[PDB]
C-alpha cells in the first residue's frame, strides 16, 4: 500500500512543504536538527570527488525518509546535497519531536532504520561495482537501475527513462563524453535506443 | 552502560579465533551480532574473487544487521575475524521484542548504520571517477595522511604488502605490483623492502 495508519500517523506531526523542481533542501556541512519524508516528487543526493567532482549517490522517492543522518548523534553535520529533480512535497519535523514519536511508537524508528540498511546495501553494492565492474558494465547496470525507477515511462521495447548524458555520468563516476561514446556503442548493439534527452532500454 | 548490559544478558556470548568466517555472503539472514571483543573485517568479492574490503568493525559494533528490517534478507557480505573476537549474538525475533522494551537499543544500532552509511558513501565518491592506478594512488597518500607513518629524507614511510592494497580497491595482487613497480619507475614512491615511501608531504 502507499500509506498507512502508522505512517499517517507520523505524518499528523509533521508540518508538510512544496518545493519547485531544483531546489536544494539540505545542503552538505550544516548542522543537522530536522528529519525529512518525501509525500510526493523525487530528490537527487549529491556530493563531490576530492576534486570537487560532483557525484550522485542516490534518487530518493515518495515514501523515502531525508537528513535521518543526523538524528543519532549530537552535533552531527550533514553527510551530502539533497536537490529535488521534481516539484516537491515534503513533510518536516524537528529531531526533538521526533525522538518522542519513537518512544511512543517505536516502529516508525523501525521504518525508517529498513531505509537506512537498503541504503547502506544499494551504496556497498555501488562500491563493489567501481571494482568489480568496468566503466561499460557500470553504465549498463545504471540504464537497468534507472529503468525501474518509479518515475519510468512504459514503451513497447521495454522502459523508456530520460536523463541526461551528463547526469549518467554523475552516476557512474565518468565523464559526459564517456558515455556519449558508450551509448552509441549500446544501441549500435541494438542493447538500446537513444532519441533525445531520452532512452529506451530493452528487456526490462 | 546499563542499556548494552541489559541487551548482552539476552545474547549468547561465543569465542572465534582470528580468520574465521562469522558471516557468509549470501546466507539466510536471521540473527544479529555484536563484538564485545576483537575486530572484524567486512567483505564482498567478484566472479573470480578479487576481495574488497568494505570496513573494519571493532570492539561495540554491531554486525549483521541489514537483514533485520524484512523477512527473508541474505548477508551482503561476508564477515570474517580480524584477530581473535568474542562475539554476542541474538535472534532478529528476539531483537524486535528487546526493542518494544527499549527503543534505545535500536536508536545505537542505526546510529551505526548512519555512520557506515557516510564512510561508504564518502569512499564512493572519492574513488568513482578514478582508474585503478588512480585509487592504489590514492590510497598510498591517505596512509601518508594516517598515524602509523614515519618519516624520511624525501617523505612518508608506511608499512603494506600488495595483497592489502589490493583490497583497500579492489583488484588483484599482480595488478597492484604492476602499478606500484610503474609507480616506482616513474619516481613517485620507492619500494624499500615490502614498505613504501611515498615522495611528498
Ligand atoms: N548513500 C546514500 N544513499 C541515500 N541517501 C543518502 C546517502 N547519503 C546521504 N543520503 C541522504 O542525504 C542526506 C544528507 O543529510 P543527512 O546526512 O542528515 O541525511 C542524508 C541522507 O538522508
Ligand atoms: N559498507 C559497510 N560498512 C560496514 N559494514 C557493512 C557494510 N556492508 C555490510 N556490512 C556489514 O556486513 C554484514 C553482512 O551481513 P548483513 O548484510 O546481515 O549485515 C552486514 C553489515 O553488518
Amino acid at each position: 500500500p502507499q500509506t498507512d495508519p502508522t505512517l499517517e500517523w507520523f505524518l499528523s506531526h509533521c508540518h508538510i512543504h512544496k518545493y519547485p523542481s531544483k531546489s536544494t533542501l539540505i545542503h552538505q556541512g550544516e548542522k543537522a536538527e530536522t528529519l525529512y519524508y518525501i509525500v510526493k516528487g523525487s530528490v537527487a543526493v549529491l556530493i563531490k570527488d576530492e576534486e570537487g567532482k560532483e557525484m550522485i549517490l542516490s534518487y530518493l522517492n515518495q515514501g523515502d525518509f531525508i537528513g535521518e543522518l543526523g538524528l543519532f548523534e549530537e552535533g552531527q553535520e550533514r553527510s551530502a546535497w539533497v536537490r529535488a529533480k521534481t516539484a516537491c512535497e515534503v513533510a518536516e519535523i524537528s529531531y526533538k519531536k521526533f525522538r518522542q514519536l519513537i518512544q511512543v511508537n517505536p516502529d516508525i524508528l523501525m521504518r525508517l532504520s529498513a531505509q537506512m540498511a537498503r541504503r547502506l546495501q544499494v551504496t556497498s553494492e555501488k562500491l563493489g561495482n567501481l571494482a568489480f565492474l568496468d566503466v561499460t558494465g557500470r553504465i549498463a547496470q545504471t540504464l537497468l537501475n534507472l529503468a525501474k525507477q518509479p518515475d519510468a515511462m512504459t514503451h513497447p521495447d521495454g522502459m523508456q527513462i530520460k536523463i541526461t548524458r551528463q547526469e549518467i555520468g554523475q552516476i557512474v563516476g565518468c565523464s559526459r563524453e564517456t558515455v556519449g561514446r558508450i551509448l552509441k556503442m549500446l544501441e549500435d548493439q541494438n542493447l538500446i535506443s537513444a532519441h533525445g534527452k531520452t532512452i529506451v532500454v530493452y528487456g526490462t
